[PDB]
């Protein structure tokens, strides 16, 4: 599966990672990695991968759990300030 | 190769895994993994990967063996109830 | 890079593998694997990956070496009779 | 993410690798690898991957650092003369 974005529907911890409400998560099934991007990173991604989709803008913990089940993704927090 | 679905043509064990007739298998060549999805998972996949194809709806064990040969996929059963 | 086919331009050994002239090689950069497919496998691939391209139908050893350089692919022979 | 090209905006060392100004870097998120291609390799890539994009033709070190952050890519120099 291509990379995609989701946006958290509320503030929660999923897979040990705290996410604010409205956190944009970049999900990469090929790399088995999802992480919370800052705005500049979100925008960068859309330069290099212009057709990336926001497939769910109200992602609950149950939605993220489906990503774990289907794509075996390891969720992470931010990797920059 | 992109991810794709197949549907089993009959009830059988393939690669040590029991599949009912009509089992929808999500096949991911990139992750070298195929597994039997439940309906809610099948539907989830079509939200995040809207263009996924059902490339064979009468997949026999011989068809799954081609998937092993070409894509080196490890077949699994369900991962939820 | 997506998977693609090449066809050998002559009979040769490349990366320790013998290929007949006209051997169809399935190349998978994501899996770092290329191998010589039999006709039934070639046809199977076109069912599950209908848009796969034959990007070079006169591939010399030098062409395969570019595949090694760019995609780090391990070349193999047939995996069925 | 699909493979893509960038072109360096100036001469610099990034991740321990020297790049001339105007160096074309082939970036493969799936393989977590980017490297400086020679012209013949650049052209080869466009034969096998005809739709590859030059997503940034003035890539600074900060741009390459985003590639590291988002795609976990290991940068390399040339692999041929
Ligand atoms: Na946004
Ligand atoms: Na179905
Ligand atoms: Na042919
Ligand atoms: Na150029």
């Amino acid at each position: 599966m291509r990379d995609f974005f989701v946006i958290t529907n509320s503030e929660y911890t999923f897979a040990g990672v705290h996410y604010a409400k409205g956190a944009v998560l970049h999900v990469s099934p090929t790399q088995k990695r999802a992480f919370w991007v800052i705005a500049d990173q979100e925008n960068f991604i859309k330069q290099v991968n212009k057709n990336i989709e926001y497939v769910e803008k109200n992602a609950s913990p149950a939605f993220l759990q489906r990503i774990v089940e289907i794509y075996q993704v390891k969720f992470e927090g931010k990797n920059v300030h």
